[PDB]
This record gives structure tokens, C-alpha cells and sequence, in this order.
């Protein structure tokens, strides 16, 4: 049933002939976050390819690629694709890449520089690889999201991006490998994060218009408990640009480390 | 029998029918060097997309006319959309990032131009969703950032270059040609002229290539044109030449009054 292709020609060969394709990028280490996207794909088209590559140039990491495959065969994957490094960087550097706006260099970029145009560049290498109709991630990283619709509509890709929703646990956390590395005690601190861009949200419906004063105090509460903060913005949703007083579908986000791990969130409000 | 299309939207809607595709992309203004490429292309598939577009992103005759001389050529889709069909918001936010190189040899007098060429190449490979595309060798530069872009980002695409068709007295056929005043264009096919004197030397074993590029630059000058530059390069790629190199290309840009011309020669040596 499911096939494992490693090289594009292989990839290639196999999808044409075939008709609509709903496409999972990841890079491994599959859990049931991951699986949300595939159900979604596989809701969008008979035939749903995952990908599973780590990409030297979205870094600032475990493989498990046997794992991996008997999660998505059991939800009606038809093609894992794993090529390695060499197949989709053949030459040691990546000579044209594809350039975000500043948005790269905002939120988690100013921590994280030169990631979304690694992920901006391999994703549309993925694009051009597969071919699909259909590309689904997730909301939880929502600027990469922004950066992913972005580029399709930029450089006229003809793919539907369908964000996926974030899968929580019970108490609110949202659910990321990222949770691993808590201890026992920040794990039980960790869903303050949702509670406070929760709360900001509550103020925005309730016709609240300090977006600054706002930030800040889910900041302070966060730093008082313990959090060293990254930021917490409104933001327009979708597009992440700059909110401006008046508006009615924003989006708060907030990046924050619990000892030596970060973690992100964010909420939509209409 | 031959179309003009102005949207994508139809774009796609014809090209989802046909088979394969050969794509010649232009500026318009088409002259017998288009045509060359129109040739080439059509000897390989049966349906011809030409396409037609300007745009301030990389500029760094009416239509009717264009497509009256591709009528006659089996060409199948004029594809001419205006700015905002390819560029909606105006601004371009994601960009195909070439290497230095496009700030080498033109890029050097052409600031942006060939992130625009290769941004606007890639949004209408992914319109068109060519099997094949030519581009002329007059623009060798340009030729090498379509190549390199097209491997990097794994477009699917056979890029077929095509010799430069000229005039009888040399001259490479350009669009810019017909600013020229009457003593200007008898002075214009000095530059070609100066360029395979250069290629001559190196035929004949010349290693001093540096003192080459300066006496044609310096020919020139005395003659009357502003050169903004004669160098020896590697072929296909442009990196740059070492002495013993045997696949070479000697590349020119000059301007006659307020009319820039390039040109080059290849050399392959024994
Ligand atoms: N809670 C979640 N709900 C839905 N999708 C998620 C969630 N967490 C992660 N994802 C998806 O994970 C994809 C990124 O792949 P990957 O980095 O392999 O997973 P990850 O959990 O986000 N890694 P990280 O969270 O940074 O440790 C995104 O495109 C999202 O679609
Ligand atoms: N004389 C020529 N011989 C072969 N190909 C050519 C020639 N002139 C242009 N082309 C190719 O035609 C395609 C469209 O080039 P385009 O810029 O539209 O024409 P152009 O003559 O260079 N106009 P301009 O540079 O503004 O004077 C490119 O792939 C060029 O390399």
C-alpha cells in the first residue's frame, strides 16, 4: 500500500498519472500533532504524500525514520518521501533561495536568523518536487505559516494551504516535542502560556484597544511566575502584519523559555 | 487557431488540457531573435507558450503586432497579463535571491534586476508549468540565473539556450537597436568585432587576460563608447577564468550615446 521514495525521480515518476495530492512537509519524528495534519490531508484527496527531511538550512536532532513510517501507514498515507541531504542539496551551498519580507527578521525570526528563508526555500523546493494540489500545517507555528502562504501567493503557486488546528493537551498546552524536554515541574507551570494569551484575548472581545498595555501585562505575569520572555504581540491574523487600532480579526502571540526551553503559542480573536 | 490569454486563471484552465509545453518568455517588442527561440521551442512540442510582460521589478510595438509575427510561427497562447494580474499588491515580498553574481558583470550597472528576472521567471514557471524553456545566450548572465535558479529550487524544467541571431554585420539583434542613430549603428558592430579578436587571442593560447579585457575596453572608449566592461569568464557558469581554462566566454556591455549594448563570444579551446 504505502510506498517509501527517497529520490525525486522516484517521487516524480509515481505522481504523475495520479490524480489530486494533499502534501505533509515535515522533518520526522512524527506524533500525534503531525497526525492531525495527515487526517486533514487525507480528508482533501485519496492520495496524501508526507515528507519527512531535516534541512540544514532552517537550524540555529533525532531520526526514528522506522517510527515514523508505521504512524502515517496506519492513517492511509500513500508515499513517504525521504530523500537525504545530498538529493535535494546536491552542491555543498544553496546559491538561490527565496527571500521573505522583514517578517523574517520579527517574533521568532529575531532569535532564530536565517530560519524562515530556510524554510521558505526548501518548501518551495518541496513544491516544485511533489507538485500538489493541497498543502496542509499547522497553526501553532503561525509565522511560518504566514511565510508559507506568503511565498504560494507571491510566486503563484497553484496550492491550497490549509491551516490545521492545534492540537492541546487537556490542561491547554499546546501539544509540540518541545514539551519533552520540561521537567516535572515546569510541565505543571508550562499552560500559563495559554491561559494568558487566553486572557488577552477575553480583552480584545471586550473592546479593550491597549494593545501595548496588553502585551505587557501577559509579559509581567509571565516573567513573575518564572518565564524569561521572548515577546507577546497582537498582530493581524493570517498575514502578521502590524495590528492597527480599529481592527477586528487579530491574532496574539507569545514566545517564552521555561529554564532552557522555549515554547510558543498564540490565539485568534474575531 | 493561436489564443491571447490575459489571466492565470485562464492560463491554467488551458494548459491543465494540453500535453507538453515549450515556453518562451519576452518583453514583447519581438524581433527575427525572438523568433529563433519561437523555432527552437516549437521543435520541441507541439504547443508553444509565448509570454509578454513588463514590470518595475526588473527593468532595473502594440500586441496585436507582437502576435501577428507569432501567429505565423505555430505558436499556440500569447500569454500577456498586465502588472496587477502578476503583481497585485504592487510590492514583491517574497524573491528569488540569486547569488553575488547578480551584482556581478551587468548586475554591477543593473542594481536588482536579476532578483527580478528570477523572481518574474519563477512565477510564471509556475504558471505556464513549462517541460521546456528557452532563453537566449545574448543574455548569458541571465541564462546562468535561470539555470542556477531552476536546479535550485528543483523546477522540472529542460532549459534550452539558443544562439544569438544577428544582423548581417554582426550586430546581436536587440529591441534597443532602434534607438541607435545612423552613425551610432554604423560604430555598433565594432563590439562584437572586438569580442571575437578577444576570442582570437585566446584560440591562440593567450594567457594574459587581463590586458585583453582592458585593450578591447580601452578600443572601444577610443572609439568613442562608454564601456561599462569586457571580461574573460568561465562558460555556463561565469565563474571567473584561470589561465589554463578552455571553456571560456568573453562578455561586453557598452553604451553607444544613450543605448547600451552586451554581447559575447564562446571560446572552446583544444
Ligand atoms: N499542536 C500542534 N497542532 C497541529 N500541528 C502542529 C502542532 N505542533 C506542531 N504542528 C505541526 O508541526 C509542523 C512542523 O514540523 P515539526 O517541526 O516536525 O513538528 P513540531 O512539533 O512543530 N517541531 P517543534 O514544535 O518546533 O519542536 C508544523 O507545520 C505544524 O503543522
Ligand atoms: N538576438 C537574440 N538572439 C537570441 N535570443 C535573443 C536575442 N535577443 C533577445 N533574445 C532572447 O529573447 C528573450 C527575451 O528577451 P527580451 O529582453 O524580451 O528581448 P531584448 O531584445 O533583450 N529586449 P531589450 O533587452 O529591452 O532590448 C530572452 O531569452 C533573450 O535572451
Amino acid at each position: 500500500h504505502m510506498q517509501i521514495i527517497h529520490t525525486i525521480r522516484e517521487l516524480r515518476t509515481w505522481r504523475e498519472n495520479t490524480g489530486k495530492v494533499a502534501f505533509v512537509p515535515t522533518m520526522g519524528n512524527l506524533h500525534e500533532g503531525h497526525l492531525a495534519l495527515v487526517r486533514e490531508a487525507r480528508k482533501r484527496a485519496d492520495n496524501v504524500v508526507v515528507s519527512i527531511f531535516v534541512n540544514r538550512l532552517q537550524f540555529g536532532y533525532p531520526r526514528t525514520l522506522q517510527q515514523d513510517a508505521d504512524k502515517l501507514a496506519a492513517e492511509g498515507v500513500a508515499v513517504v518521501f525521504a530523500p537525504d541531504e545530498k538529493e535535494l542539496y546536491p552542491n555543498v551551498e544553496q546559491r538561490y533561495n527565496v527571500e521573505p519580507p522583514h517578517l523574517q527578521n520579527e517574533l521568532c525570526g529575531k532569535f532564530r536568523p536565517g530560519h524562515f528563508r530556510g524554510v521558505a526555500t526548501v518548501v518551495s523546493k518541496l513544491f516544485n518536487i511533489v507538485l500538489p494540489d493541497v498543502a496542509c500545517f499547522g497553526k501553532k507555528d503561525y509565522q511560518q505559516l504566514a511565510v508559507i502562504k506568503g511565498l504560494t501567493e507571491d510566486l503563484n503557486f497553484d496550492i491550497e494551504i490549509v491551516p490545521v488546528d492545534t492540537g492541546r493537551a487537556a490542561d491547554g498546552l499546546a501539544l509540540s516535542s518541545r514539551n519533552r524536554y520540561l521537567s516535572v515541574g515546569e510541565r505543571a507551570e508550562a499552560p500559563r502560556l495559554y491561559r494568558e494569551l487566553q486572557a488577552v484575548a477575553e480583552s480584545l472581545k471586550q473592546g479593550g484597544l491597549d494593545y501595548a498595555g496588553l502585551e505587557r501585562q501577559a509579559a509581567d505575569h509571565l516573567t513573575a511566575a518564572g518565564w524569561l520572555v521572548d515577546y507577546v504581540e497582537i498582530r493581524r491574523a493570517d498575514t502578521l502584519e502590524m495590528a492597527r487600532a480599529g481592527d477586528k480579526k487579530l491574532v496574539v502571540l507569545a514566545a517564552a523559555r521555561l529554564g532552557t526551553t522555549r515554547l510558543i503559542d498564540n490565539v485568534e480573536v474575531g
